[PDB]
């Protein structure tokens, strides 16, 4: 059916882009830390990718929560890179101060629940998962809707305070 | 659950104005509907969670939106909770309708149900006036939810529908 | 299923209110003592609360007995003790010298077998239980019709005549 | 599974009427409510005062437009016999109610109140109503006999309530 | 799974009515003695008594002749000490000298291959068992009609010739 | 095993009669009774005093409309040399009594009489009525044989309560 | 389906006719040596007792061969003995040189696949095992027609000569 | 595999005269049928085999009987084979069908199929006009089979018609 | 399992860049020419556009042969679309004169057996299906090593012989 | 799926080499690059053209420290005779490289190349690594046949890409 909250979140793994340089990382890289992980369909169509830049440049909101956020896609990391290197007004990211995450074996949004087996793609869901690697909060949106920084700091806030 | 795809089908008994009334989705097409859940009735904040919306129920009117309250318990629990005033620990009376899913059907139908205690995880489902599902929320039970960030995915969801 | 007498009753466990507090109760808790273990549909409602409430005013004739009651419900313990602190003329309990037990995830309302799949509530059913937690009398009503005190401290005597 | 919102399980069998072979079914009972109750065995000591105590109450069970039978695993033939047995003597004198005999253990079955320990059925007692819906269920561990007047009252209580 | 001649007796245990009392017996009590099992299909009947009877009568032929005789319905002992204690003219059989077995559970009858599913009664079934628990002779009757004690006697004197 | 108020087992099988070869069905036999007897082999000592002491009387079996019928595992050939030998030297001398040949074991394990040791059967004796109702079961262990008298009695019991 | 060469012959055991006398044989009792076990539908008939004498009139060939000859049927080893102790004049085997092994619970003839579930008798099955019970020659004819000592000599032959 | 019942049907590329021909068992109806199988093409003792039931053809043709031989070869193995003389090692031109069981078919439906190699076993069977089986020969593959025993068996079942 | 020729091809439809455009292609679409589909693992990556390229600076070749080229990876059409615009300066395709297939739900690598568990990518493919959708020659590389345009003119020229 | 990153099928069997039949497997080969090719059958038109073109090469795929063996699903005697067979009469003249006989068809199934409406091989070339592992798949159907050069290619990026 549904992920639910207060279970252990899905393991994954992969190949991200840090900082313009590949790097294989997974959640349990992230003990002791919150995680935001949120999906979005495609590289290079959004058609102005506006909200993953959004986490991108809200990221210190995030930082001094003690919370990680990570960007995924079914796309390649090679396709990351690309999509990463072009400037936002050629259509591009820009350089991106979250790590971007591929999954081309599918299994991360499948096992997260977003995939979408009509477009091979991931519908955008936002996942919030605690130090333990216990998940919190569940949000799925339809493609064409994005996703809010500031409700996503009220939860966390929320679960911090819930925390001590 | 996923978005964009018939959202599941329910059918159950409920309090509307006072009273019970059985209702289903299929009588709410034409409109958008907020379903959400809350674990149990006579605590501190769900009550808190209700009387938000049923308070900013025009904000959902003039959208063409209906939203619908859910819980495990039976509509005897429902109907004592909404003849309970507010500054008693009651929800004073609702403008909105409370579902009451007695036999665990419709929590189980929307993934929300949590075996440990037999009560609801807070969801929270957008779902379209074809009775299509748009957008799904699932908070923690310690967690409650806005109601100005549902207005906002609203708003997304009926400026996407041209 | 139909329970059988002479054989051992279902273990049952959970949280109730007892003294207009959330206690954790089982039936091994009462072992060296018999247990009335009887059944309603739900809370305010109107043949349920006079049921209980007779069954609260002479719970002497049952404590003298050596026999501890529980009424149990599919609903929570916040319905229960919301209820219990309801006072009659407001349609709730006063306050019950009986344990008001909740099944809300209706395992113990199945394994007594008085769970109706159609509404979700239990009938109410009656069970007789020994010292050594083995079912004695059963008794299950439907749900508009009530059950008798009188009655059930007869079965009581007489099962405890029989046992030695 | 055995529930009293249900239709009974319906039986069918060779009985004694007023000292005679007669077959019975449930639904030769439609328009009247039925008690049927099930004891151990024939010739023993507890159940013929049973028998004997619901006999001769019968009018009272007769004025609630109501039936009583009486069920066994034994033979029509044992039933009989006792049946023909002095009330002195340990037998039931001469019955006025029906006496229904299981030799097959299908009846004691369908009602749950065979146990394979032994041959026998428990003390059990099933109020069913003129529609043929079940409506009380008694289950009563051997040793320990049954009330005539916790009969009549849940007849009334069930009657009153229609 | 039929029951055979050359193969171990079913086992059973049950309750008995011998010389007015109750008491718990199983085949393994009879070993040492040739044994020999009949059926009838109930108490308080017609063809019943007069061929229970003409065993007990004869008993001391087969206790003579090393042999227990034990007669089995699906009734219960209440009903076995009934129809036991209840005198001839009415109908009863009297005091028998063989012990009247009762299957209530009709796991007996049921393993002897005699249990009818018509109703909850025994076929008229006879079975001569040895001292070493090992079937021996099989003989089952329509309802209608009854055993004879001579053939029985022959049977015993028969197989008491080779073993 | 079998039970006898049953349609008897159908056999059919090739048949010695008064030395030759015939084929024979239960249901040529209709509207006589039957006896059908098993012995485990030809060429044996026991056997042949049965078979004979049957043969002999068949005469009391033709006046109360019944046929007597043997039957075995071994196959015809063997049947025919064992008659055609004399009693001297084991054989059966010529019989009145039908040998029937069971070579595929089924119409003697179709009666439940066939041994898996020694794959023949045991000493059976079946009688059935006009209409192929079973009526009696008699099974001996090998070693004891069985009496025309006793074969005789019970048929004339079971014509006397027809 | 059918027995292949090559490959360890289907053990077989039973009673036999020796001499006059029964025995039990077994084919590890062989080993060591050659066998040839060939079936015959029934006793008591025209052309099996053909075969059989046949084979035992020249059961020294086998013996300088180092082989036995073993003949097996469905019928009992009574039926067997009844048809050796008849003179071939009166449709009998006279007294034979090689065993006559009954296999009356079928289990050889169908061990072997000769087994004729219509008639319940062996078709007439030839079977060649070496010295180390491994199965060398298989034939099986239809009923009506028989087989020769001088073609089974032959094989045999051939084995030896490529032992 | 029992001679009372049908025999198992066969269809497969043959070697006639040097072409080749589709052939299967029904087309032989009519006529009695002698099927042998050997283990392989460019072996020691099978030509010999073939060979001699060839030499003897005509005896076969006298009786209304159709041979043919069977292997698990390709038909390109049976023609180089049945092409090359025997002074070279093979069959000569020879007068009866060589049937190629490449797929398996045939000898796993006879029985006659070996699994330690992908070879058959000699089998060799004989089938009546009707297309019924009648004798069953299998051999271990060192050891060959007689012609004349074969004419006897066929001239048994022949006469038992 | 491995494909084999002399069967039909397995059908595969999807969403092709062709002349910088988005257009749905299909097997079908091809019937009365023949048809090479290959595939490469991924878009963006080093030097595997050279071999595409060399492919595709060669299509008069099979064109003239009456052949239809398809390149197919499990990239979304936006990364093939993107790639397609990147001049070779940069590393992309510069402008293909072959179509370029998306295989997102890894549909068609998965039908044609060349797609790999591991890294979610398809090996370097190659199959050649005459005009009638039958699979002709199949072809599978490792992927550090490309493939050769003139062996598969050979090839295409060796079955147009042996169909006529 | 038979894929090239993964480890090649493991295959034994009966070969022929110089006119010799050696038992070989692909164990046997470690250290040396492998090239599998497999034809549909012996004495054919086109695939002696490929068998001898490999053959009269051999070197080349010797230096380069690859081993070319060819396979058929005929047995190793059809290879032998085919060997000795001039090539002017279509035959194989002398082979450099070992011919290998599946004849139970396990290696042609286990590399996918297996046709069950024929029982041939289709034409299949496999080339493996010294480590055992696959590298290159390709099948043609049956009548087009395949290039040495192209192999050699293959075989050069192959070992460019590893060194």
């Amino acid at each position: 059916m549904v992920l639910l909250p207060n279970r252990p979140a899905p393991e994954f793994k992969g190949q991200a882009v840090i900082n313009g340089e590949f790097k294989e990382i997974c959640l349990k890289d992230y003990r002791g830390k919150y995680v935001v992980l949120f999906f979005y369909p495609a590289d290079f169509t959004f058609v102005s990718p506006t909200e993953i830049i959004a986490f991108s440049d809200q990221v210190e909101e995030f930082n001094s929560r003690n919370c990680q956020v990570i960007a995924c896609s079914t796309d390649s990391q090679y396709s990351h890179l690309a999509w990463d290197n072009l400037d936002r007004k050629s259509g591009g990211l820009g350089h991106m101060k979250i790590p971007l995450l591929a999954d081309r074996k599918q299994e991360i949004s499948k096992a997260y629940g977003v995939f979408d087996e009509e477009d091979g793609n991931a519908f955008r869901g936002l996942f919030i998962i605690d130090p333990n690697g216990i998940l919190r909060q569940i949000t799925i949106n339809d493609k064409p809707v994005g996703r809010s920084v500031d409700e996503t700091l009220r939860l966390l806030d929320a679960f911090q305070f819930v925390e001590k």
